[PDB]
C-alpha cells in the first residue's frame, strides 16, 4: 500500500537557510507524495500557507483550503531543529496517532519558489511528501518539470504528483 519513504540522503537541504526570508505567504502550486491521490477531486483546488515566524523562532504555519463552500484552516507549529531549514512538530502529543514528523526545506530563492519535503509517521504508516511553493499562484513550467523530476527521483510515479488549480476564494 505505500511507496517506501526515501533515504534522507536523496533529499537536499537548502544551504544557509534564512528563516526571516522564508516567512509569510506561499501557494502550494505542486504536491507529490506517497499518500493516495484524493478520492474527492475538490481537494485539487490550490491552497495557501502562511509561515508566521514567531518570537521564539518557531513558525506557526497556517494552511487554508476551499472545501464544501467554506474556508477550512489548519495550523501546525514547526519547531526549528539543530540544522537550519529542518523542523519537527510542535507539541506532537496534541496530535492523535501522529508519532513522528520531519520537515526539510530542500531549495528556495525565498522571493519566488521553494520545495519543502515532509516525512511523518501516522497510525504507524510512514508517509512522505514534497510541496512546490510559489509566492504567486503560478510558476514557470521549467520549475514544475524540475519538481516532477525530483519527485520521481524519490520513487513517485506521475499519478502521485499534482498541480492544483488557482482559485480566488479563501487564498487571496
Ligand atoms: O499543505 C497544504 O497547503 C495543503 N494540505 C494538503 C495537502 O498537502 O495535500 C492541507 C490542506 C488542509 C487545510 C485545512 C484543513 N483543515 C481541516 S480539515 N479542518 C485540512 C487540510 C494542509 N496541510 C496539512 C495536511 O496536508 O494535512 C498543512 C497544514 C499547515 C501546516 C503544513 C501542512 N502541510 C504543508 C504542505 O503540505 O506543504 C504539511 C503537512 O501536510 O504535514
Ligand atoms: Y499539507
Amino acid at each position: 500500500d505505500l511507496i517506501p519513504a526515501p533515504p534522507l540522503s536523496k533529499v537536499p537541504l537548502q544551504q544557509n537557510f534564512q528563516d526571516n526570508q522564508f516567512h509569510g505567504k506561499w501557494y502550494q502550486v505542486g504536491r507529490a507524495g506517497n499518500a493516495a491521490p484524493p478520492m474527492d477531486p475538490e481537494l485539487l483546488l490550490l491552497t495557501a500557507q502562511t509561515y508566521e515566524l514567531k518570537e521564539d523562532k518557531s513558525y506557526d504555519v497556517t494552511a487554508v483550503r476551499f472545501r464544501k463552500k467554506m474556508c477550512e484552516y489548519l495550523t501546525m507549529t514547526f519547531v526549528p531543529s539543530p540544522q537550519p531549514g529542518e523542523f519537527t512538530l510542535g507539541n506532537i502529543k496534541n496530535y492523535p496517532g501522529l508519532t513522528s514528523y520531519f520537515v526539510r526545506v530542500v531549495s528556495t530563492n525565498y522571493n519566488q519558489h521553494a520545495m519543502v519535503f515532509f516525512k511523518k509517521v501516522q497510525q504507524n504508516r510512514e508517509y512522505f511528501s514534497i510541496s512546490l511553493l510559489g509566492r504567486t499562484k503560478e510558476l514557470a513550467s521549467e520549475l514544475k518539470e524540475n519538481f516532477i523530476r525530483f519527485s520521481k527521483s524519490l520513487g513517485l510515479p506521475e499519478n502521485h504528483i499534482v498541480f492544483p488549480v488557482p482559485i480566488d476564494q479563501c487564498i487571496d
